[PDB]
């Protein structure tokens, strides 16, 4: 009956960003930043030239919401703007409606996680008595930051094992390099295996319950049984990363840890982790 397009102004002038969806495919979407105007037209196309399409109003919505997967039906919208475009009447000919939302809050970066998702979109709705004709276009929001020593974590016992890992920053942007060093300062026990991991922790807190998902993003191994130092370089640009997301509207958190891991000859596991704040640098 009807075909609804949402078209942005300066479509071919504005930037698109890649974003992975719940499936796993990466699509490109219109990138937007906090505050920016969202504006364009809702375009209607009459499939049958020769046919009235009656309705109870046409409207465009800008929505920013958090969707918790353990409660999939119950969306938590943190920004909702509503502009009505037509009163109940009827469409007798393909036409379009201008809309503009000046000053659109977008406080948080789009995120497509394991137990949670945060998205922004425009929703055009043609109300009808039977079934509403509804069209959604997702857009992507990014949050840019801007920032400015040495950080150490260590592992082991008290007299037989002391390993020290040092690295340049407590904060890194998504294209940075983690530059550090492993110091074998005490090794009275044979080390069977050792690695540095970058781990993503998603923490989603749906009602009385919280959910936790760890994802090992990067795993850098330390070789051969002759434990001196060893320089470390982790190239962040290699890996799918998002900025740190902390207590987003108290629904979820995405945080990143350096995970130092060490297995001795008795097979004992030694762990230590420290949080690194990731941020997004503006191209």
């Amino acid at each position: 009956s009807v075909e609804v397009e949402i078209l942005l102004n300066d479509a071919e002038s504005r930037k698109r960003a890649e974003h992975k969806t719940e499936d796993g495919k990466k699509e490109k979407y219109f990138l937007f930043y906090d505050g920016e105007t969202v504006s364009g037209k809702v375009s209607l196309s009459l499939k049958n030239p020769n046919k009235r399409l009656e309705h109870q109003g046409i409207k465009i919505e800008f929505i920013g919401q958090i969707e918790l997967y353990y409660d999939r039906g119950n969306h938590h919208e943190f920004v909702s703007l509503v502009k009505d475009l037509a009163r109940p009447g009827e469409i007798t000919q393909s036409q379009a409606f201008d809309f503009e939302f000046t000053h659109v809050e977008k406080p948080y970066e789009s995120y497509t996680g394991q137990n949670v998702k945060l998205r922004y979109f425009l929703r055009a709705t043609i109300s009808r008595r039977l079934n509403d004709v509804v069209k959604e276009m997702d857009i992507v929001v990014h949050t840019l930051s801007t920032y400015p020593s040495s950080i150490k974590m260590e592992v082991g016992i008290e007299d037989c094992l002391h390993i020290e890992f040092e690295y340049n920053k407590s904060k890194y942007h998504l294209k940075d390099v983690i530059v550090g060093k492993i110091y074998f300062l005490s090794v009275e026990i044979k080390i069977k295996h050792m690695e540095i991991d970058i781990i993503k922790r998603e923490t989603t807190g749906t009602g009385p319950n919280v959910y936790h998902e760890n994802d090992t993003i990067a795993k850098y191994e330390i070789m051969d049984g002759a434990p001196s130092s060893i320089p470390i370089r982790l190239f962040l640009a290699g890996y799918e990363l998002t900025p740190t997301m902390r207590d987003i509207n108290k629904k979820f958190s995405v945080r990143y840890y350096l995970n130092l891991v060490l297995i001795d000859e008795e097979e004992r596991r030694y762990f230590k982790q420290q949080e690194v704040v990731l941020w997004r640098k503006g191209d």
